[PDB]
């Protein structure tokens, strides 16, 4: 937010894509208004929200350290296992080796 | 002018595997000393390489917008066709529905 805070090292994007293209917009919306702040609560040092297509997108979640990013996604393993359920979902992540400005 | 909405910031990600170490290691030394400088010249904000797995992470491309995102893509097929010969990839592209931080 207001301050620079940890460097982002760690990165995990996951690539969502749900039936249609007004679910996809209600979980957009869901993404903004609820998921984020929790991971950002729990360590995450921000979310964005890209889209792709009509009914897909790229959620992208900067951690400071793969420790924070195992950490949070621990904790909300349950909420993605739901999310999987309506959606296809596929995360990667890793360590950022550059960062160009 | 006055009437113009937000212009939302666009986001590119080309995500890469290669089929070797050394191919890999080859295509982040040509994304950071090559390709970001010069689409950060021509107007990207900055770019990120984030490592996925042993050979393979995507490289990230924030743009100030969509216009500026398609015009500096379209004087970089040179750079994109050398990374196809190293690898396999995939680009996808969009703009920001939200930042939450
Ligand atoms: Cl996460
Ligand atoms: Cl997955
Ligand atoms: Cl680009
Ligand atoms: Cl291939």
């Amino acid at each position: 937010g207001m301050f620079a805070g940890s460097i982002p090292m760690y990165i995990r994007v996951v690539s969502i894509t749900a039936q249609s293209k007004l679910q996809f917009d209600m979980t957009v919306t869901y993404f903004e208004n609820v998921w984020s702040p929790k991971v950002i609560s729990l360590g995450a040092i921000s979310a964005e929200f890209v889209q792709s297509n009509e009914n897909s997108g790229m959620y992208i979640i900067h951690y400071p350290d793969k420790q924070t990013a195992i950490s949070v996604f621990d904790k909300i393993k349950p909420e993605v296992d739901e999310v999987r359920t309506q959606n296809r979902i596929q995360i990667t992540e890793g360590k950022r080796l550059f960062r160009v400005d």
